[PDB]
């Protein structure tokens, strides 16, 4: 029946990219990601690539296995990878006091 099955979603591809992209760019109808990881020696691993369907309209879940510190995002617009890069998240402190002015 009504099926209007059109992909709509060019987005860059960093580090990882599949053996079928073109000009460093994938195509796909589901939502595009990027994701961030420090491995065992201090180097962060920046990849990002295109997600297919999969049933959610706007939630990225995490597996409740994770054993590691990260940061990953996830965009349904057109290039929100070329230009969003995953960063981790800066430090807080509630104490504080005056060492200087401005």
């Amino acid at each position: 029946g009504p099926e209007d099955t059109l992909p709509f979603l060019k987005c860059y591809c960093s580090g990882h990219c599949p053996d079928d992209a073109i000009n460093n760019t994938c195509i796909t109808n589901g939502h595009c990601f990027a994701i961030i990881e420090e491995d065992d020696q201090g180097e962060t691993t920046l990849a990002s690539g295109c997600m297919k369907y999969e049933g959610s309209d706007f939630q990225c879940k995490d597996s409740p296995k994770a054993q590691l510190r990260r940061t990953i995002e996830c965009c349904r617009t057109n290039l929100c990878n070329q230009y969003l890069q995953p960063t981790l998240p800066p430090v807080v402190i509630g104490p504080f006091f005056d060492g200087s002015i401005r």
